[PDB]
């Protein structure tokens, strides 16, 4: 598996507008909400669950990086894997997307896979 | 269990106004005080205790997040489970609330569970 | 044991003015000096030692919190237990006070035991 | 093995201008892009992969240090070992350079091997 | 052993002017260069190496503290133990000094052993 696998989904030129931290089923988790920097389109919501899924090892790295980009409001590419989380109220509150990477976008194309 | 369980309580548009770090019964812990951004109501106090209660796994995550929101002073939604800490002197100084989640807020909506 | 126990001592309306980190007998340690925010009184010196005393479990949390309040310079209540450290040269450089808690203070109250 | 081995390459007076975090083959990784502060030259891309290559042990230290220099914009020397990563889409997105060191730079020299 | 043992050396009223992070013999390490705050004297160079030397337990504490003092530029006392690192190329690039403590300094004094 790889953040960059074409079977994942990415959204370029976004900003992290909201951040949530909590716990589910004995695992820490966080979710972010992102929107296009220019206000077009619809938000993206993705979560990381520290104990769950193949992406679990990257939980702390992703949380630290989400926190930094959330604090700066700089443009980013968000990378997700769709349809991972299953608890109905959780998915309804947030989404089923697992967060699988974050790329800065300070230049013409974001610094990450496409 | 989940931060968003309906048996938990939450308080929207709160500012984390105070922070305390200490130790009880072998466990580092922290507590925060929060107040409505609009100044109404009565303060909320909630604590997390390392290796104690079902919420123990998220102790570090919540401490780091409380520190961040405390430093910015932004309005957040605080999620707690009532009646978790039972040490009476501790409860009298702070509260029995376990902190179980923190959500950032726009002017109109906080990013976390509700209802 | 508890930070708020009557057998501990506290000092309110203090600012953390100095910070030191070192190692003693295989254990990292740190010390802080605090002075009354209004200039009165005698300074307070306390240390935490990562592998020593009943307060060992809270070393990293107090180190992080001391660093935070040291960087902001804000008014705090410092909680100590006296007569803990025993190495005479260490005590004479710093003190025998173990650091057992840190509470933020507003103008006329602090958020912690008293 | 050492950051300063003659078999590694380095680039001075560079500024970290992009940062990416993700995961590949169960391993967290990050990549950075640096460009000459004076605008000359070709960008340098390098990645660290938490449990791959002989440089795996320094992943967290270099991630944290990359974050710091990225946030200040200061001029640094970046040390890499060439031709390490092999997954083609990863290498073509980023590069094959492993990140093996970061050194602050002054006007005339930098603080590290050369 | 203690940071404050008379057999260690210290240098007062210094500023951390350079920071380097790398890896050697499976260990992430960092070195710092410090100079007198008033601009006089000759620079000091010290390193801390993960999992190496009796000072290994304090590696992360010293790294975090060095980064903070480096970021502020404030006056500090640096404590070292001479003749610890033996790799000649490493010593020739940096030095044999192990970093063993860091103390904040006021205009008046430094908060640490002397």
């Amino acid at each position: 598996e790889w953040t960059g696998d074409k079977t994942n989904a990415y959204y370029s030129d976004e900003v992290i507008s909201e951040l949530h931290v909590g716990q589910i089923d004995t695992s820490p988790y966080f979710c972010i909400k992102t929107v296009k920097a220019n206000g077009s389109g619809t938000p993206v919501v993705a979560c990381a669950v520290s104990k769950q899924s193949i992406w679990a090892p990257s939980f702390k790295e992703l949380l630290d990086q989400a926190r930094y980009f959330y604090s700066t409001g700089q443009s980013v590419r968000i990378h997700v894997q769709k349809n991972i989380w299953t608890y109905p109220l959780f998915v309804n509150t947030f989404s089923a997307n697992a967060l699988v990477g974050l790329s800065s976008c300070s230049a013409t194309q974001c610094f990450g896979p496409k």
